[PDB]
């Protein structure tokens, strides 16, 4: 219930908010408001009215926590995104990156994408994600999205209440050693309880947004990691067709459905935080995933390029900018059109662009797939010469 009924469109215009707010949040904030109004009139019972504010806010906090766990627990444990957000080290890293820190302000952020991708690839780049570890229903994602906006709003309202009380009774450090104790209209303990409820509503709001940000990314791994181990990219096709992976089609539908919900539930800069960076992550997934192919054929490369194109069109349309990292992943797979020897010539002619391991894994993939090399002794020799070509390129560049 408390994360379903949204406030009517005329309540938003009153409060001056341009995004859906939960009716339950509106109700508890109205009750706090009424309590705050009575403490100015019946100032003699200010403590009692304040204790009722804290209790009702604590009740709504507990009510939201319960609703959260119901969305986020699966088989008596957290889904991956929830597990990562709850984790201190991971949440600390994510909250320290410019895409979060500068979320509201209108390539440093592209380097922050590299850090998210590194953590995600490092821990998920070789894992099969079972269905019970992700959130499929957009209903749950939408519930998370306007729990975020609602609790962030409630945190702002609760913070204003605290600061109004604080400002009326604030003393300077020089005025402490003075005679007149007066009477603090509110005890420090009601103030501390109240300011912590405000922080708690913000922490809960931040968590929901983190979960949404990570959830789309985990979905990318769920659908794209099976891509490599399909045994479907080694087919020899003398004629070309518009065959591309159903998993990629499912990912696109998944991303689009989520894009639909977030746009109506979140402020734009929260929306952009969810969907920007997916291009970088997906390209990393596809480049890193090539090392799991047993065989690759020319038709398979054509199919992966269609996969990348389909994903590119969708993300470009969602983020309103071309995901250039997807071009980088396309160019990587186009390297596999070459022969094992031509691939080495490409590195000599145009320099080192991918990591050493990415080049080594490309050549090794070609050896497992192609036939224009022969015995293992010439393969080991070509592999060792590729490393020397990379060694030389580095030493040359560091000297100039």
């Amino acid at each position: 219930d408390p994360l379903k009924i949204l406030a009517n469109a005329d309540t938003m215009k009153v409060l001056g908010v341009q995004r859906p707010l939960l009716q339950s949040t509106i109700i508890v904030e109205k009750t706090v408001q009424d309590l705050m109004n009575l403490m100015h009139d019946l100032s003699a019972y200010s403590d009692q009215f304040l204790n009722m504010v804290c209790v009702k806010l604590q009740e709504y906090k507990d009510t939201c926590s319960t609703a959260y766990r119901g969305i986020v627990q699966s088989e008596e444990k957290l889904v991956i995104s929830a597990s990562w957000a709850k984790d201190d080290d991971i949440s600390r890293l994510l909250k320290s990156l410019p895409n979060w820190t500068n979320m509201a302000q209108p390539d440093f952020i592209r380097a922050a994408f590299g850090k998210e991708s590194e953590v995600l690839i490092g821990n998920l780049g070789d894992k099969l994600i079972p269905p019970q570890d992700i959130l499929r229903d957009v209903s749950d994602l939408k519930a998370l999205a306007n729990m975020h906006e609602s609790l962030e709003w409630l945190a702002g309202r609760t913070k204003s209440a605290f600061s109004s009380l604080s400002a009326s009774q604030m003393l300077s450090p020089a005025q402490e050693s003075h005679v007149n104790m007066d009477l603090p209209p509110v005890s420090e303990q009601i103030m501390q309880t109240l300011s912590e409820l405000a922080k708690s509503f913000q922490d809960m709001a931040d968590r929901c947004l983190l979960v949404l940000h990570l959830e789309v990314r985990v979905h990318c791994f769920h659908y794209l990691i099976p891509l490599a181990k399909e045994g479907n990219y080694a087919i020899v096709a003398n004629v070309e067709s518009m065959d591309y992976d159903p998993l990629v089609v499912k990912l696109n539908k998944d991303i689009s459905a989520m894009e639909e919900a977030m746009s109506a539930s979140l402020q734009q800069h929260k929306f952009q935080y969810i969907f920007e960076g997916l291009g970088h992550l997906i390209s990393c997934i596809l480049i890193n995933g090539a090392q799991y192919f047993r065989r690759i054929s020319e038709s398979g490369i054509k199919k992966m390029c269609r996969n990348i194109f389909v994903l590119q069109q969708n993300l470009t349309n969602i983020t309103m900018s071309r995901e250039a990292d997807l071009d980088f992943a396309r160019q990587y797979y186009e390297m596999l059109y070459n022969t094992a020897d031509e691939l080495l010539n490409l590195v000599v002619d145009q320099g080192v662009k991918y990591t050493e391991l990415e080049y080594i894994h490309a050549l090794t993939l070609l050896h497992r797939s192609q036939t224009g090399v022969g015995d293992q002794t010439t393969q080991n020799t070509r592999l060792q010469r590729l490393k020397e070509i990379i060694c030389e390129q580095a030493a040359i560049k560091q000297a100039t």
